[PDB]
């Protein structure tokens, strides 16, 4: 405090994040799920491709989820707050068909990771237009003013 | 600038954050550490059981890192910035136990694995509440309000 | 809305931060082209040591990446923007070098990891820096305080 | 010779028979191409799944080859000529898209392996259909001349 | 049409054929059975030696299966019908034992392999004297009437 | 009975169909002579090169075993008797050859690989030759009675 | 010395026991005889199951044997010395077509383990009601004594 | 007989022989029952981390169980039977937790691994201290006696 | 007690027994020692050849240990207490230097196993001797009063 | 400097020495080819047998390279060099149809390997009757001298 | 004897050779000491990629070595001395740094083993011409007066 | 020619290299013997430790036989002939008998491996000695020569 709160600005965000981490804590239940069933104890990763695809699809969707909540909050930030909050709506059901569908068959996962990597770039050109409104006018004055004298 | 700072509002989230980092330094060394006592090089990432405890309860630290963070802001900053924070401290010594445990035997990762499940459940419950607080009432009025002619 | 906007304060932290995110999208883009070459199929992550190196390169900085996102947005708030964005590029930049120097060979890793080490730790020394001049001062007073009758 | 050919009531059966044998030609000159592709030579028949499922696919189709054969024939001339050979080019449709299903992914296999199951299965009920109403009725008969005098 | 039918003459081969087909669908079943009860997915063959010995047995018993057609048929269109049928059923039954031997033991396979080699033998030789009575006759006259000059 | 036989019309079909058998009976005795010199017992398919040259030879004859059937009665019914087993007697020929050069070496299994292949081929186009003249003309006259009005 | 001896109460058992330690140098000397024709040499004790087979009926043949002897003299010495030493010779018998059987398949194993455990629950049974013969007695008379003044 | 027995100078280590030995039944049992659970079929000694723990537990406690009937006997009969018959106890007390410890991880045998090795060295020391006092006086009397003269 | 014991006929047995117990504690502790140096942490027993040597030597010792125990004290008892207890001395000298040959060489094992199974055959010869003059004068006393009325 | 030079009469040896060297480094040439066509990276000398059998060519004909160089001298100077250098001739051409015989098939090295045998051979016999008639006048003249007296 | 001495023409050829002989030494000593440090016992020669890239290296530099020695002779003696040991010297210094490299690293190998190619081909240039000049006039002057009548 | 040869100076160097031509001809035969016997054919150089036993003594003889002849050469031509193919005779029969233990042992090969090491090793030092005797005398006198003036 503070008699202002920015919260209002990002809760939308705040909101699509923490149903991020909620189904990337659902991918992880289902590896823990899939070790009983295929009795593939730690600190093995691998098994029967069964085993694997459910793994894998898990460890996927945590590397990029980092990436997803930086382009999440840069282009939430400095674009639109529910443009971007509603790309990410689209790339985490998109990442649940991922997880779904490579959990069934690897080729099955291929359609939903288009579509995931179709939301993130989104998230990643909308931050990048940000960025640019914001940066670019000053730096155009800037180079404007140096070539005034002449 | 600005004739005002939201730091005083967010600087034990930070704090515990610049820990959580240290920690998955810590861990990151004890691979590399790992490496040269059993001679693993990469790119490979199997060897005997002992170095493969370490190696993936480092692996397994750093997936739930970036939940850990998204969830410590979130409900720092929607519902509480101490209890976050709290919380917050207790998953990281959670955290260490887990790494010490793991790296002796895969059984012994449980127990702290389970105390810092416990821990970032807590956070997930905390973000989730201060988000319904957030957006809870302006829904229920709108609801109201559409009712109202009726 | 306010009537003030505190994105003047975090743009450059913004702008390293997309720039991190499509630097790990083209690591993600190499490793995809990685499989094709050496046919490699998911759900494996085994193949040709030239192969590994490309999957090691990327799942390596995939790890990293949210320190690196954690700290630079700490040291950035807390101790100075621009010193805390110039690190940020300069790990960025040594973790480019450290992903097509593995790819080549293992060995080719290690001079660019410990420049990106070099770009972490001072970024996490900024922010420890930052942390403990906010801190630090009121705890001095506090302490004092509580010795003043005495 | 013989003033009579019996050509004209199987000659359905033989054109499908040849079709059936044309397919199976087809799918043995893709395992050689999957060979040459990924480099595997005789006497391997193991390798990437991707060479792999096309072999599989080739040997599941080659042993149920002779179940078609059979069934066709055998329901062609005790069932119906026209009918038998229509199931037939279901079946062999049904396993074109088969095989190029399973060489695409393990799981595309199997809704056109049902589909060929239905059309086999047909075939073999219209095969048991004939051979009861060419036996029953003398079987029958023989049994109650046997009860005639009692 | 034609006003004769030649299915009385075959209509014993006929059914041994069908039974024949149903046994071996019956072994197919019993694969796709033993890959849900051991986990062996498609495009392996391999797993545990219980496994194995399932799969291998229906395969091999799949070999075999065109040459019993083949003998079947010729030893009963040029030896005997009844004759042919009866070696046939008793190949058949042989085969079934084979296959639960087999799957329970890879040394119970051998005693019923022993009396399949026996009756698929024995059609072996029917069909051959068979096609003996057949062209010998014209062969030993033509050779004769070559020397009758002389 | 029937007072005419249709045997006179296919012996030289059943005694090439027969001597198929009895090489097919030879492929499998010679496997079970190399399970015994190599010590490679059921239900495994694979060990030195050696061994599993000569199981590769039976198992890729056997796989053809039924085309062959299928072609060379479907040719000699259609087409030609005399022709049909002549190609019949050359096909099996080169098998022999197959066999015996495949168990040597792989690559000597290609040159009489290619003429069992022309061999092969040769039935399937006499198949395809003796459909085309049983079908086209009737074909070809509803054709033109159907044109006939106009 | 003594003018007594104790061997008249014991050479039963001792006779059963020479014999038991005749019948596992028979199996060490198959063993090594199996090794020879498999070329297994040591430290290796895997191979073919061929010689597994023979390795691991040796290995729990030994297993077992002090089993065998411990209750071979405790029943011997407290239950009845004849008793005893018939039971052993049965144990050790089906021990012979347990060693026997398994060498020949895995499945052969088990009617003899059956018979083997027989006899030796039937030593345990005989053990326990000799050592029940002995302590139980003295035991109750004490507990009653005990109860006596009341 | 004999008019007397000496069966109440070693029940006790009889009674805890017997029960060494069906506590050697249970742990025979339970591999038989992890080989049921995991699949793991005869000759084979080797599968997943949970059944090779079960396996070598029960093979450890077997290669130990003659040490330690040795060793009883030995120290009962020179040193002292209760106890002997004590240390026993507590030896086949600590072997259970053994057992129990390893089939859940291989680091929980390592406590009553410790317990185990106390109680066996006890056993030793206490049959090494009778020995002594049996041989000792006789010895140093002898030697005595020899240089008596001088 | 018992005025009587019969500890002196059997000190020698019991001296020689404990030594055989320390000798295989001392093989124990030494294949503890191979672990360490070799990091082979249980459940596993392979390694590189010199760590599983060292492993095989001690499970061979182990393996033999009861058919040492037995064939001393069922020789001792019947044939004669100190040519038992030397030929047991000399068995036990011959394993140590089976134990320390094989770890160096699995060629070096062979000369000291020979001069074990020597020491080992002779403690067979001498209880079977004692065995033959303990029984076979009763019973050919028994064989003759039989014939005596004839 | 000498006013003499002995190249005249090693310079057909001197010539197919070096015409030998190019030789191996062809050989040298054509595995680095193999290695990039295959994609088998140093330090690894196994893959697929096509690429295995280049290497092992190259590798077989640097080992008996030596061997050639040294008969190839010793006989050209102690036998005629014309002959040395023909055989020597010979040997090379053998050895590159080995070299591309082998490469093509395993059982294609064994014609040209007999042949560069019996070069080898050869000149191994030429350099022998050099030696020998080098060395054996002087020796029968000094054996005879000793015997001179006498 | 003989009153000259060819060695004063052959002196520096004899002293870069004993110096390539010292080097072959040298990495035949460090891989013996690569097999201490990382436990490789003969006859092994894979490991760990560090194990086999120090013995890959020797091997290489042996396969090598009798190339080197044949054309530094033949160079030495039909081009010139001098720059045969220079080039034979540049080569050697090449090898020790491709020994070193490769030791470090695959990829280090590759500059040190094309500068040795350059130095070797160097070497055959020189032997190639200085053995052109030694053939060439005689041939040309013979094929001249071959010409010369007509 | 020439009317002198210098075959008398290095006739005892020729006949000890074609010695070891002989000697490298029989590991080479032991080899192709080794292959038959255990069933390893090309291009595999592995399988049990005794066949790679054989393969790796012939190939440790084959890489060091190039440092053998030039070291023996240098040493015979420029210290003294006979002590060089002394040394050389002693060399090679160091090399018999590594050959023939190691094929028996790995641990037998190093008494003979070191005996062979201290043969070269001497022939090194005469090497080097009489290099030193030629070039060091002309080096001081040049040297001298330098220093003449002051
Ligand atoms: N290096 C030996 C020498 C014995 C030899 O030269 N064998 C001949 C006939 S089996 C061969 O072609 N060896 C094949 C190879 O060296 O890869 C080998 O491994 O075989
Ligand atoms: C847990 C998920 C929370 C959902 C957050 C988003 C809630 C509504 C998002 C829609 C906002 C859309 C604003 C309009 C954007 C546009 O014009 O395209
Ligand atoms: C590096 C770690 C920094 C530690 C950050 C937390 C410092 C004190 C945290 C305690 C705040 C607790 C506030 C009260 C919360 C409650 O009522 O439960
Ligand atoms: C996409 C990358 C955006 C780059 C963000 C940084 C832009 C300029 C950074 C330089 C600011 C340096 C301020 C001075 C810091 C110092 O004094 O050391
Ligand atoms: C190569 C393929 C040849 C095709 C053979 C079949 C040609 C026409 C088949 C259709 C006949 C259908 C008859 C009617 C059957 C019915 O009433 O269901
Ligand atoms: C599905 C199976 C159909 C069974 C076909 C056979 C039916 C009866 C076969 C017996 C015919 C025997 C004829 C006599 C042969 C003989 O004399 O040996
Ligand atoms: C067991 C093998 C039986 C052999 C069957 C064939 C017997 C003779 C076949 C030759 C018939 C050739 C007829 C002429 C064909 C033509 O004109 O080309
Ligand atoms: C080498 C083997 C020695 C055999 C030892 C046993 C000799 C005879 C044993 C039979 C004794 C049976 C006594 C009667 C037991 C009963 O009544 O059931
Ligand atoms: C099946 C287990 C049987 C148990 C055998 C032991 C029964 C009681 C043992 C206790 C005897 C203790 C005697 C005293 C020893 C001492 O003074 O320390
Ligand atoms: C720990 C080892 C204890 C040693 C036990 C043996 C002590 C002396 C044994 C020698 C007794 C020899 C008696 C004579 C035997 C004979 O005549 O051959
Ligand atoms: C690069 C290769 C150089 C070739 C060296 C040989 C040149 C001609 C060799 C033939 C000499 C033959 C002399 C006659 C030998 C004989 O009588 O058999
Ligand atoms: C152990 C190494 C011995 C070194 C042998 C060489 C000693 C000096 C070599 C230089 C000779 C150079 C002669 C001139 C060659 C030229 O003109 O290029
Ligand atoms: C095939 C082997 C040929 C043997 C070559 C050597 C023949 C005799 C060598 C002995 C010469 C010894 C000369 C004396 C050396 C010294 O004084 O030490
Ligand atoms: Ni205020
Ligand atoms: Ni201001
Ligand atoms: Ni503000
Ligand atoms: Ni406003
Ligand atoms: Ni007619
Ligand atoms: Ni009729
Ligand atoms: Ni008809
Ligand atoms: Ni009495
Ligand atoms: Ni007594
Ligand atoms: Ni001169
Ligand atoms: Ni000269
Ligand atoms: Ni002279």
């Amino acid at each position: 405090h503070h008699h202002h709160h920015h919260k209002d600005e990002v809760a939308l965000l705040a909101a699509v994040t923490l149903l991020g981490v909620l189904l990337q804590a659902y991918f992880s239940l289902q590896v823990i799920s899939a070790r009983q069933a295929f009795r593939v104890s730690p600190p093995l990763t691998t098994g029967p491709p069964e085993f694997e695809r459910v793994y894998r699809a898990q460890v996927n969707c945590s590397e990029y989820f980092p990436l997803f909540l930086a382009t999440l909050w840069v282009a939430g930030i400095f674009f639109h707050e529910g443009a971007a909050a509603l790309c990410g709506l689209v790339y985490l059901f998109a990442r649940l068909r991922y997880f779904q569908g490579y959990a069934r068959s690897a080729q099955l996962r291929l359609a939903p990771l288009y579509a995931s990597a179709r939301a993130l770039w989104l998230l990643v050109a909308l931050a990048a237009l940000g960025l640019l409104a914001h940066f670019l006018p000053a730096a155009l004055r800037a180079a404007l003013l140096g070539r005034l004298r002449t």
